[PDB]
């Protein structure tokens, strides 16, 4: 019921995403910054990056129009959403699945984590801290 845009959606916000968990403490925040000046950053409890990382998503989808530009570094949450799953056993991913048929266009890339990519280093820069 959703498809991912294979380019970039001309007009559309650019939500950089990211997620950060404490392995000791399994504290994490997840949020994201846009090429707008938007931003975004939640605490969560009882969590994992991997987690964090879906919920920076879900963050991104629920804040934003009708069309958006989602860069991840998650290759776990690429995975997921580029695999187009009707119904997940996780509520957290079908919550996302049901975000994304609600849009009329979605664009989701992917990058490499700490290697200078502005809007994820901003974001991650924001959710790491105190993590
Ligand atoms: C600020 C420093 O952060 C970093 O250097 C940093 C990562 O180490 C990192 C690792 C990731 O992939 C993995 C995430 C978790 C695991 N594990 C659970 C299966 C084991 C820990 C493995 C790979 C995915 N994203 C990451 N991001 O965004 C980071 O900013
Ligand atoms: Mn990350
Ligand atoms: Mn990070």
């Amino acid at each position: 019921s959703y498809q991912l845009e294979k380019e970039p959606i001309v007009g559309a916000e650019t939500f950089y995403v990211d997620g950060a968990a404490n392995r000791e403490t399994k504290l994490g925040k997840a949020g994201y910054v846009t090429n707008k000046g938007r931003q975004k950053v939640v605490p969560l409890t009882n969590t994992t990056n991997q987690k964090t990382e879906l919920q920076a998503i879900y963050l991104a989808l629920q804040d934003s129009g009708l069309e958006v530009n989602i860069v991840t570094d998650s290759q776990y949450a690429l995975g997921i959403i580029q695999a187009q799953p009707d119904k997940s056993e996780s509520e957290l991913v079908n919550q996302i699945i049901e975000q994304l048929i609600k849009k009329e266009k979605v664009y989701l890339a992917w990058v490499p984590a700490h290697k200078g990519i502005g809007g994820n280093e901003q974001v991650d820069k924001l959710v790491s801290a105190g993590i």
